[PDB]
């Protein structure tokens, strides 16, 4: 069909086909008679799959026999999405496939809305976690991605009576066809227990065992026939009434039974923390076999260990137990060893997730795990007491122990202590660490400090969602910018082509229809596909300001109920994206979406003017549908608290505008591009810290503003929910007594800023050119390039782009 | 090799190398270099299921086309087994595949050790089940094995310090590469809730949903081309704080989590309810699906449903529920469908298995059931009252409600007044049933009782586990035994050949030298080879007497130590069997057999003259094992306790020679192979009357038999637990005052027939001619025949071992 695609070469597809065919008769054993849809997309997948099988066993074999420096990718997140598509274009195989499965009659499209996300994360630090495993593979690093298998991911969120509801997210219920089981590398994990001193040294006895069975998953490398791994850890109880005994394996099995929904939150679950160990216990028991199968001096040299968020930080006390315990290494040969080994990325200055152990909790369960930390507590204060002689409340603020009623383990301390490289995820979130909150560690070890800003891979977000965005662009510019995507600056020169113009625009056009398509044939909701296609989809939290969205889209309502007659661009603002079940503000925020729809949509005056649609189940499939769709990118967190965002980027990446704050890599986005290409508004950090200087009153807002007034007052009065006048009370209060990060101060602004938007969107052809700018400059975005600076400032290898034979 | 293994043709062992290979390379992704032996047994089994696909897709499509009567057979248990060697056998693919793997450098024998048995049986009841399904394939049947897969079968027993212990059967833990999910296929079982009654009817409201999810493995008939079906549902949970909520889907989905290890006993486990109403339910919304794919006249004729026990006898309220509730036929209608289309298998006179279930529990997890059958029994004592005018007792007797403190429902009559046929499982036991514990039924409709004597398939148990025996017999008389047992009496015609009794004590020792190859290799126990294999294998209750065989294996050490220089037949007494885990007495049984043996078998008076082990873990791949190894096979239950045995028959077909009471189908197996060929001893069924009437007085045997006397003061005193003097008094005070089973009774009739025994053990050639004599007549006892049988008298299909295309 399109060439970015690839070849459908005559041999290929009549292989496929009867590949195919053999995988429905002796995998599905089914005949064509009986065969239903499901059936057919995993004939396909196996068929898929089996071209993968050859080159991952060549490429582990490669690295078996070249033994470079292994990569360890720690994480308790995985957000795959699904896997049939993206293995497709990374094997050059997709339009073969179509033309396979065409001739056997299916529509190769359908088969691949059957198939469940693997939706093994909460938002960007687990998606961030897939991008950068599909990068390492094309970068050709020796890098695998360790995690854990939920058996069930992320709930699936369906919406009633305007209210999240959640259900269990039962992705295996038909099976995985892309894992491979490999219970014969079954692992045991220890539990509870206590110390015993020896003369050998420490030993950590009568612990609870759960073993952990590792199931293997195929990273491929976009044609670069490099094949990584992704292993993920699946709880299982150990072999050794009679009925309750069988039954309670369960309780050891739970572990791994299902994904934690907190986004931005920690709570000390103690099921959690047990997770973590989990994942930690069985990887390095796996970094360590591999790194034998080859003393302890070289093993920083053979191994990294990334420590995505402070989720995995006790892998820094579990090697110095391996190594001190296990191998008898003295202690400090073993921590130059583990801090040379580690490094630790940083997600989020909001204090709220940053985890905080009990004390009591870790001597439970880990009881020689707190040991090891009091121990590294200890020696890093001390190095801290010699630099900063006598600054004893310098001391008090880095320990790795927080007192109080609840004496805690601050795991971000423990992660700086035990980490070479410490790093935040776009330049103002780094700059940030280094000034605010992690300004100690900062002057203590200055060195360890570094800036990774974030990014996507091109290859799910962008060929695989927007084919017909990457065809129009490889059309001009050649397909090389699909793994090197700083070439999308090529494009700067079509700004006042012509056809180029007709394309993007004509592009952008197929992709919003085809979302409407979605919309009506999944929902029987329909949208004005001739409406500016307004955007917010990310988790619902204060902090992203899905309320100050809110606001403004009561604003053009309002507008528009006082002067009917006036012209205003069609707009269907959607907002998508899960809460966290616990959350009550989140919750209340989506159901306010929804009731701001229920008044909106059926208003007579408004007709197809205005709609206000909620998302429902917003994930990474959806993501590719809805994001290649979008006209305008709604990124309005309070400046200061998105770290980096990634949906900002898929959006620029697909043809979206983007309005948004001075916030996370909106500034990297907008410096890239150029800030006259940015809908830039609000309040800068700095604005916002003068405002907590004298103290933000929201009722100022509200006092000067009339339109905002009104808004509130008819939250308040009930207009947005008659039959329950009261039902919003929450967030009016929240808004003018308790707002955390200053909705009303940026709705002026904000509002102004929309307007220029709707301005530039009645000129479509300078709306276009627009995007062509955007498009052209996103290409720092890429996570080839962020994992390329991984590679060469933390984990020091050098990454390649050449084919595997 | 042998010729009964079939054909190594070039092509064949050709291809089948290619789809090992393919195999390990695409399913296990796997090269030979790290391939492990786990890893070969299962490209293999992969490569043999490959070859059952084609028939297993076109004999259910044939069934599909002529639209046969269907046989379901309902059972909580099937026994597999192994299903490798069974698959390979029945496929004529032995030798080929034993080429192809040798060719590859493997031994199948060993790939064969690595399967892991399908335990989902305790022991006769789930066998017979098993070999079934072998039988109604190879005799051409539209047959459907209908049961739970249990994710944890009978527990694997470990002796440990000389005591069973119970670990959990992880049969799965490595996968299934025979059967086929087949989660398109699932439905919904419903508990609890509560009955409405609406204009329309009954309606059953409010209930909790259980998904029940089937998995298909094929049952290949004995070189026939048919392949059915035996389909086991799982528990799975339905699709609609968090955390627990998720992991309270165990709750559920622990309906199906593990076999109750009960053998003979009923225990009215609310779990163990729900296990039989989840089969229950969902196969017969399968029978009741595809009888509609084809009004309800015409049922019976398209449906036979065979209870195996009463255990899924909700069978019949839950037909009827169907019919009345949602199907709307009147209640006469519906109750004639129902009786002609059940049949009920009874399988133990011991009023302790009799499933009673209190009114209470069925009311609340089943209140439908429960008025279902209480209609039914108002309906059928009404019947009774006709019948019978004025016998009010025999009123009380048949009533499906028995009174008491507890209220229960009695099973077994609700199964007689809802089948039109009922049959036990040998003459003894089924004339039984009509003279005493259903006398008043049989009375009631005579027509409905039948005799079905049970049977073993001669391919698992002859072809499979003792290929030597299966070669020399096929060199005489050819292969058409294999599925015509009866032709075994062609062998009388070889009892004087010098030949055949050569190669039938050759093909005994070759067994003997493996099985002591298996025990040592395995266990590192060394047994003389050179000994009378002696052997009780079987689940251990105090009915079966293995206490009988205790106190003879004393007396034999007994009288060694009195007389040390006289020349005894050298014997390895073999007892293996599992103790149900709650059933103190039995497992205080196994203790005293290895106690026993840890004084016998390290006497030095004794040395290899007398040993006594206990076989650990008994299951149907041991009696594999052990089976064609024994010379004296013990079947020493109390007269009229054991309703036919079918391991009797097993050992009867392995050549061995049986040392038993007149009980079950011993008495057969006498009968057909002449009593002159039996060591047949002890009271019969009158005369254990006799004493019941008098009252049994063991100390009478005490007072009399000095050296029975000897052997109690022996347990008593501690002389087989000087470590705990004690440890055996609740077995001798059980026996001798507390023994249902009359041991003392039966003891100097046994020690004097195991004399004879032994006495004929020293003449090798009519030892062996007294085998050839039983092996020749053990055809009545094919499970071919029973079904047979099954099809003629009760379902009314007419067997065929004609191949399918
Ligand atoms: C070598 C090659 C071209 C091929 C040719 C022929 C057959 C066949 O059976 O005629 C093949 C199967 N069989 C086959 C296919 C599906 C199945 O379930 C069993 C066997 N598989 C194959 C594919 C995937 C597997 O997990 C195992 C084998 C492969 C086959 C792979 C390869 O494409």
């Amino acid at each position: 069909q399109i060439s970015v695609r690839g070849l459908a070469g005559v041999e290929n597809v009549t292989e496929l086909k009867k590949n195919f065919n053999r995988h429905l008769h002796f995998t599905l054993v089914k005949d064509r008679n009986v065969a239903t849809p499901r059936d057919y997309y995993f004939a396909l997948a196996h068929t898929v799959r089996d071209h993968l099988v050859g080159r991952w066993i060549r490429t582990q074999q490669h690295y078996y026999e070249k033994d470079p420096k292994r990569i360890y990718y720690l994480s308790l997140e995985f957000y795959m999405g699904r896997t049939l598509q993206n293995t497709m274009v990374n094997l050059a195989l997709e339009n073969a496939c179509d033309e396979a499965t065409y001739q056997l009659g299916l529509d190769m499209e359908e088969l691949e809305e059957i198939e469940e996300d693997a939706g093994l994360g909460n938002g960007g630090l687990g998606r961030l976690a897939a991008c950068f495993l599909d990068s390492m593979a094309t970068l050709g690093l020796a890098a695998y991605g360790y995690g854990i298998r939920y058996e069930f991911g992320i709930f699936n969120q369906k919406i009633c009576g305007g209210w999240q509801m959640e259900e269990a997210d039962d992705w295996l219920r038909y099976g995985n066809p892309w894992e491979k089981a490999r219970p014969e590398f079954t692992l045991p994990v220890h539990f509870y227990g206590r110390v015993e001193h020896t003369s050998q040294g420490a030993k950590w006895v009568d612990t609870q065992v759960v073993l952990a069975m590792p199931y293997d998953t195929p990273v491929p490398g976009y044609r670069n026939n490099v094949v990584n791994t992704m292993r993920l850890w699946s709880a299982k109880a150990p072999n050794d009434g009679y009925i309750q005994a069988v039954l309670d394996r369960n309780l050891a099995e739970n572990i791994s039974r299902v994904l934690y929904p907190n986004d931005n939150f920690f709570e000390g679950k103690e099921l959690r923390l047990k997770q973590e160990y989990f994942v930690v216990a069985a990887t390095l028991q796996d970094i360590i076999r591999r790194f034998k199968s080859s003393n302890f001096d070289a093993f920083p040299d053979k191994v990294a260990i990334q420590l995505n968020d402070t989720h995995p930080s006790l892998a820094i006390p579990e090697l110095m137990r391996v190594l001190v315990d296990l191998e008898r290494l003295d202690w400090d040969k073993a921590w130059e060893v583990t801090v040379k080994t580690c490094a630790y990325t940083n997600h989020t200055v909001l204090p709220e997730a940053l985890e905080r152990w009990p004390v009591h909790l870790l001597e439970t369960l880990l009881p020689r795990h707190l040991q090891i930390i009091y121990e590294i507590n200890q020696r890093f204060l001390n190095r801290v007491a010699a630099a900063f002689p006598g600054d004893v409340d310098r001391l008090r603020r880095m320990s790795l122990v927080e007192e109080g009623a609840v004496k805690r383990i601050n795991m971000a301390h423990l992660c700086i202590a035990g980490s070479h490289a410490v790093n935040g995820v776009a330049r103002i979130h780094s700059e940030i660490l280094k000034k605010t909150i992690f300004k100690d560690f900062y002057e203590l070890e200055p060195h360890k400090f570094q800036n990774k800003t974030n990014g996507i891979t091109p290859r799910r977000w962008l060929v695989l969602c927007n084919p017909g965005l990457a065809e129009i662009i490889a059309e001009r510019i050649g397909e090389e910018y699909i793994s090197d995507l700083d070439q999308l600056r090529k494009l700067l020169s079509y700004v006042d082509d012509e056809a180029f113009i007709r394309d993007v625009a004509k592009v952008k056009q197929e992709n919003k229809l085809k979302f409407a398509a979605y919309l009506e044939r999944e929902y029987k909701v329909h949208i004005n596909p001739n409406s500016l296609f307004d955007v917010q989809v990310k988790r619902i939290h204060e902090y992203k300001r899905q309320l100050l969205n809110c606001l403004h889209v009561i604003t053009l309502y309002n507008r528009i109920k006082k002067e009917p007659n006036k012209f205003v661009v069609p707009r269907t603002v959607m907002i998508g994206g899960k809460a966290a079940p616990g959350y009550h503000m989140a919750k209340m925020i989506i159901k306010l979406i929804t009731a701001i729809g229920d008044v909106v949509n059926h208003d007579p005056v408004v007709g197809d003017r205005l709609r206000v649609i909620f998302l429902e189940n917003y994930r990474v499939s959806l993501a590719e549908k809805v994001i290649p769709a979008a006209d305008l990118s709604e990124q309005i967190s309070t400046a200061g608290t998105e770290a980096s965002g990634t949906g900002n980027m898929k959006f620029m990446l697909n043809g979206a505008l983007t309005i948004g704050t001075m916030d996370g890599a909106n500034v990297e986005m907008a410096e890239e591009a150029g800030e006259e290409n940015f809908f830039i508004f609000g309040m800068r950090v700095e604005d916002v810290d003068r405002l907590d200087q004298r103290g933000y009153n929201a009722q100022e807002y509200y006092d000067r503003i009339p339109e905002l007034r009104q808004i509130i007052e008819q939250l308040s009065s009930g207009f947005f929910s008659p039959k329950q006048p009261d039902l919003f009370k929450d967030i009016v209060n929240m808004l003018m007594h308790h707002d955390r990060f200053k909705v009303f101060a940026d709705y002026e602004e904000y509002v102004k800023c929309q307007e220029r938007v709707s301005a530039l969107y009645k000129n479509p052809r300078e709306w276009t050119r627009m995007v062509i700018r955007n498009i052209a400059t996103s290409g720092k975005f890429s996570s080839d390039r962020t994992i390329a600076q991984y590679a060469r400032e933390i984990w020091g290898v050098e990454p390649s782009r050449q084919r595997l034979p």
